C-alpha cells in the first residue's frame, strides 16, 4: 500500500499473540513496543530520543506481523508512549520512503 | 527518490542559509532542528518524545530545502539528539511510505 503522511502512519500489528496499533517510523533504528508481560530471555538496553533515555528489555528473534506482512527480529519492550516499528523490521516488510 | 531503510534516511538540508544533515522521520509530527541561530520572531513551545519533554523555539514559515525539494513551514529549534524532518514538511515534499 501507499501511506500518505497527513496523519500518523499507524498500522495494526500482531505481536506475542496481541493486536496493537503501531507507528511506521523511518526515524527509529529499532522497534519499540509498549510495556507488556511477555515471556522469553532478554538483555537490558537504554534507548535515547527527544527528552532523554528510557530503559527497555531487548528480545531477539521476535515474530511480528505488520499490516499483514510477516517479520522477525529484535523488539525492545519498555515504557514507550507509542508502539514504534523501526527500520530493523520496516526493511523486512519492503517499506520505502518515496518523493 | 525511492529510499530504502537499511541505512538511516539522512539527507542534506539548507535552512537559514546553512547546510545541515537531517533524518527523514515518518514518526515525527513536527520538524525539530538542533540549536542554531534563526532570524525573526519565535515562540516558546514544548514537545515530547520517547524520553520526555524539551523546550523549543517555534519558528514559522521557514524556507527549507530538503534533498533538493523546497518546503516552507514550522521548524522547532532545540536540544534534539538529531535533526529530524517530520511530517509537517515531509507532506510538503510529497513523501509517502510504500510497501
Ligand atoms: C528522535 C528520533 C531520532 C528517534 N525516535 C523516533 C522518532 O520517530 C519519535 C517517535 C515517537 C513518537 C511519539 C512519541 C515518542 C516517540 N518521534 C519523535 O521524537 O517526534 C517528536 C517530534 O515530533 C513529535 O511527533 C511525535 C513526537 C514528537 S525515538 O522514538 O526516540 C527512538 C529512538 C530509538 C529507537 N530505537 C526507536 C525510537
Amino acid at each position: 500500500p501507499q501511506i500518505t503522511l497527513w496523519k500518523r502512519p499507524l498500522v495494526t500489528i500482531r505481536i506475542c499473540g496481541q493486536l496493537k496499533e503501531a507507528l511506521l517510523d523511518t526515524g527509529a533504528d529499532d522497534t519499540v513496543i509498549e510495556e507488556m508481560n511477555c515471556p522469553g530471555k532478554w538483555k537490558p538496553k537504554m534507548i535515547g530520543g527527544i527528552g532523554g533515555f528510557i530503559k527497555v528489555r531487548q528480545y531477539d528473534q521476535i515474530i511480528i506481523e505488520i499490516a499483514g506482512h510477516k517479520a522477525i527480529g529484535t523488539v525492545l519492550v519498555g515504557p514507550t508512549p507509542v508502539n514504534i516499528i523501526g527500520r530493523n523490521l520496516l526493511t523486512q516488510i519492503g517499506a520505502t520512503l518515496n518523493f
